[PDB]
């Protein structure tokens, strides 16, 4: 009966990297936005839709590092935006900020969405530290003006990154990993929603745990063998990548996905490690799904919030 409709918007340079490595890895389901103020880069995105900003301000260039020239390329074409936005009933909006487009033109795009009634969700990152300390008070503005904007907020340090690389590993291999914390909560609320359970969530539930609410964790965890609901669910809630660990989570949402083998007890454990990681009491939405497809594999998602 209801058709959830989820898109995905790239906002700047690094928002439309990861849009483009996504396209490429393959999503489905899901509609791409690209939005720039770099013609150069727009001509190279997969995106279906695209939209320039700021054409007589930059003249096609970007913002040079300016964020007051993203915000008002954004402004100037909200209605460009609105456009390609109606109709979606959750937005995820994504960019790197530090610079210019994506630190001021973001939180344009995501007051917009929020304004045309998407439940809308900031995955954005920090930059390395290696950057400066002007290019990270800069984008650490852009991310209090994300907060103020979106539903729900997933910030990724890029200084993370530097703790699961070793000497050699390539940096566009580092991005990719990134880009998982976008790509598979998108997944995994296609997946919910496109799905019926035995204990069913929905995207109302959904709506329900990411209005209005600040900080987000979104983790995906996927295990065998013995132990294997613990093992997924530590896994969904610890990744090295992300600045809101599960710790301090007063609302989870869980779903829990296995074969005809899925059993109560292991369920619990499960729903265990989150509420004890979070060290709080924790108003669970539960969900399970039985996909017999799958054997011995049991795939954990949480989304954390009430920070
Ligand atoms: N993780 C990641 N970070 C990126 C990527 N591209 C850019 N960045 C970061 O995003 C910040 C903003 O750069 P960019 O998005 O290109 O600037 P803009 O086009 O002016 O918004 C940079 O300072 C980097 O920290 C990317 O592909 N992956
Ligand atoms: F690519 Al920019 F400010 F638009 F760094
Ligand atoms: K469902
Ligand atoms: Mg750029």
């Amino acid at each position: 009966s209801h058709m959830a409709t989820l898109k995905v918007i790239g906002v700047g340079g690094g928002g439309n990297n990861a849009v483009n490595r996504m396209i490429d890895h393959g999503m489905n389901n899901v509609e791409f936005i690209a939005i720039n103020t770099d013609g150069q880069a727009l001509n190279l995105s997969k995106a279906e839709s695209k939209i320039q900003i700021g054409e007589k301000l930059t003249r096609g260039l970007g913002a040079g590092a300016n964020p007051e020239i993203g915000k008002k390329a954004a402004e100037e074409s909200r209605e460009q935006i609105e456009d390609a936005i109606q109709g979606a009933d959750m937005v995820f909006v994504t960019s790197g900020m530090g610079g210019g487009t994506g630190t001021g033109a973001a939180p344009v795009v995501a007051k917009i969405a929020k304004e045309m009634g998407a439940l809308t969700v900031g995955v954005v990152t920090r930059p390395f530290s290696f950057e400066g300390r002007k290019r990270q008070t800069q984008a650490a503005a852009g991310v209090e003006a994300m907060k103020a904007a979106v539903d729900t907020l997933i910030v990724i340090p890029n200084d993370r990154l530097l703790d699961i690389v070793d000497k050699s590993t390539p940096m566009m291999e580092a991005f990719k990993e990134a880009d998982n914390v976008l790509r598979q909560g998108v997944q995994g609320i296609s997946d919910l929603i496109a799905v019926s359970g035995e204990v069913n969530l929905d995207f109302a539930d959904v709506k329900t745990i990411m209005s209005n609410q600040g900080s987000a964790l979104m983790g995906i965890g996927v295990s065998s063998g013995e132990n294997r609901a613990v093992e997924a669910a530590k896994k969904a809630i610890s990744s090295p990548l992300l600045e809101t660990s599960i710790v301090g989570a007063q609302g989870v949402l869980m779903n829990i996905t296995g074969g005809e083998s899925l059993s109560l007890f292991e369920a619990q454990e499960a729903a265990d490690i989150v509420q004890d990681a979070a060290d709080e009491d924790v108003n669970m939405i539960f969900g399970t799904v039985i996909n017999p497809e799958l054997q011995d594999e049991i795939v954990v998602t949480v989304i954390a919030t009430g920070f």
